[PDB]
């Protein structure tokens, strides 16, 4: 595990939180997100890049495509030129005509429901250390490595 590719609108057409969000051509559910990309990122280590297909970045690429160029084009392209000895991608999609390419180049399909269920995991854990925080130096920093860098300010406001 090292990079992750997301498929954007995917995502929100799946998680129950980014399904309603459909206002102004999705911008609530996009920034979201991203958002909740920026934690994986930050938390896992693994780099995260979202690619969304054309109708903010916290240190997350985000990868718009092109005129006549679908996502399932644009993370083929990524999986081809980004596989190498070292890395292992995962292609975080649910979009079944996508499914017959990820082994095609290398690739470790990932589920939405997966991926829902990490990000709500790795918030469940920063919850669970950030609490032992709040009730009290050597465990407030590994939290804070773990936490994005908006984050670590907000943090620190509320101790």
């Amino acid at each position: 595990m090292d990079i992750l590719l997301v498929d954007g609108y995917n995502m929100i057409g799946a998680w129950p939180q980014l399904k309603d969000l459909k206002a102004n051509s999705f911008e609530e559910a996009r920034d979201v997100l991203i958002q909740k990309m920026a934690e994986y990122q930050s938390y896992t280590g693994n780099r995260v890049i979202v690619v969304f297909d054309a109708h903010t970045n916290h240190r997350v690429e985000v990868i718009f495509t092109k005129e006549n160029e679908t996502a399932d084009e644009r993370i083929e392209k990524l999986a081809q030129a980004l596989n190498n000895i070292a890395t292992q991608i995962h292609v975080a999609t649910s979009d079944y005509t996508e499914q017959w390419a990820i082994f095609g180049q290398g690739a470790l399909r990932k589920s939405a429901r997966e991926l829902l269920r990490e990000v709500e995991t790795i918030e469940r854990r920063i919850e669970r250390r950030v609490r032992k925080i709040t009730s009290e130096i050597a465990l407030s920093e590994e939290v804070l490595k773990t936490f994005e860098k908006l984050r670590r300010g907000d943090l620190d406001a509320a101790a």
